[PDB]
């Protein structure tokens, strides 16, 4: 499934709770920054997502997810 969520946020990561495993950068159009590529770190979790800093309010950072994890958020 699909959902898109903003941060406020002058750093490139954002904490979300989850853990993430980075595996490719696409240039994107109107901004310094790539976007980046991300698997779900779980064992068997089909999710995915990328994330990229906005053009339009650079104060931004798009995250785009896809899937739904099958497992709880990770420990630590
Ligand atoms: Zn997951």
């Amino acid at each position: 499934s699909r959902i898109v969520v903003h941060t406020q946020t002058l750093f490139d990561i954002v904490n979300d709770g989850y853990r993430w495993r980075k595996y490719g950068q696409k240039s994107v159009k109107g901004s310094p920054y790539p976007r980046s590529y991300y698997r779900c770190s779980s064992p068997g979790c089909p999710v995915k997502k990328h994330v990229e800093r906005s053009s339009h309010d650079t104060k931004l950072l798009i995250t785009t997810y896809e899937g739904k994890h099958d497992h709880d958020m990770p420990p630590g």
